[PDB]
């Protein structure tokens, strides 16, 4: 498709960035990024023209976004921020992100690795292209770790050194906030997010981000246990799934004050139920656990846990003594239903007697 046009236009187009990496990992990807030596915008517009789809141009950035089916295509002009593909590649973050593949007809199927990205790919290594990479873009401080968290990659010696230097320089605090917030929002999406938190604690990034935040053993243990709970719940009910990456965050900020924690969650643009679970965690959770341990009957637990959010219950599953109760509610208590004739005899106040009968049966 594209290579044809690149030939017709006498340009040179390349699949570029992490997409190439994911292809080398065999990962299926429907979002594809290109870098073009030529007019990238004209190439893209011609592509969309031939395919007869819509194309959104961006002259300012020098890029164009067009979508075909559910497959999304971006076409960027080669730049040093004309410039060669190598220049556009060397300005990126890491070696695994530094490669590209030609869709051009002659060299089609050729992977281009200048920096040994493929060499450093098999060794499970996160390696920056230039030594000032971190001071250049402080967000990378997190990013590297994030990658190292997901792919189980180890940082190269120089990379680690420069990382801890940049961190110690406090560039994290003086870095643009929105970018950091977005990167952290990107980190929670990972299922390897806990390992990323491990690297976070190791290189002490959160301490330079969140005000008055420090680490203790209890939080860590509760995070591991939280992972256990998450795994179990994801296992049992696959249709009840939610965003788990937030809960861990709620475990991290649980010690912090309500005001700055609220400001922080608002700063993260978190979902409603998350902030609601936070507010309910701060104030009324203690009395909740109190009267939960004091519950002699299962129906009272039903009444208590019914208005609660699912996340709240999953968070209540942490307590060793409260586990079987929560499990009972999930797989038994809430599944109680009734017949017809009984309802009709009750009708000869309704919901009252309904809860009365629930109170009758649910205690067995």
């Amino acid at each position: 498709m594209v290579g044809q046009i690149a030939k017709e236009m006498g340009l040179r187009a390349y699949i570029v960035g992490g997409v190439v990496r994911d292809i080398l990992l065999g990962k299926e990807v429907w979002d594809v990024d290109f870098v073009v030596e030529g007019n990238a915008i004209e190439l893209a517009k011609e592509l969309a023209r031939r395919h007869g789809v819509n194309v959104h141009p961006f002259p300012e950035f020098g890029t164009a976004h067009l979508k075909i089916g559910k497959l999304k295509l971006e076409f960027a002009t080669a730049r040093r921020e004309p410039a060669s593909l190598k220049e556009d590649l060397i300005r990126r973050d890491f070696t695994i992100n530094a490669m590209a593949i030609s869709v051009n007809l002659e060299d089609y199927g050729t992977l281009i690795d200048y920096f040994g990205g493929l060499r450093d790919l098999k060794d499970k290594v996160i390696r920056v292209l230039h030594p000032v990479s971190f001071i250049e873009d402080p967000v990378r401080i997190l990013r590297a770790l994030r990658f190292a968290g997901r792919l189980n990659f180890k940082l190269s010696r120089s990379t680690e050194k420069l990382l801890k230097q940049a961190v110690n320089l406090g560039l994290l605090k003086e870095a643009p906030r929105g970018r950091l917030i977005n990167e952290i929002k990107l980190a929670l999406r990972e299922d390897r997010f806990l390992e990323i938190l491990e690297l976070y604690r190791k290189y002490r990034v959160l301490e330079e981000i969140i005000e008055g935040f420090q680490w203790n053993e209890k939080v860590l243990q509760k995070l591991y246990a939280l992972r256990k709970v998450v795994d179990w719940h994801a296992l049992e009910f696959s249709e009840e799934r939610i965003d788990y990456g937030w809960l861990y965050l709620l475990i991290l900020i649980s010690n912090l004050d309500y005001e700055r924690g609220k400001h922080f969650l608002e700063e993260m643009s978190a979902p409603s139920w998350v902030r609601e679970t936070y507010k309910f965690m701060k104030f009324k959770l203690g009395s909740l656990k109190e009267e939960l341990k004091k519950a002699k009957e299962n129906y009272e637990v039903y009444r208590l846990l019914k208005p609660l959010h699912t996340s709240v219950l999953l968070l209540l599953m942490l307590e060793e003594e409260l586990k079987e109760k929560i499990k009972l509610y999930l797989e038994k208590l809430r599944k109680v239903k009734l017949p017809k004739e009984k309802i009709e005899e009750l009708k000869k106040e309704l919901g009252e007697r309904i809860e009365e009968l629930k109170r009758e049966i649910m205690n067995k």
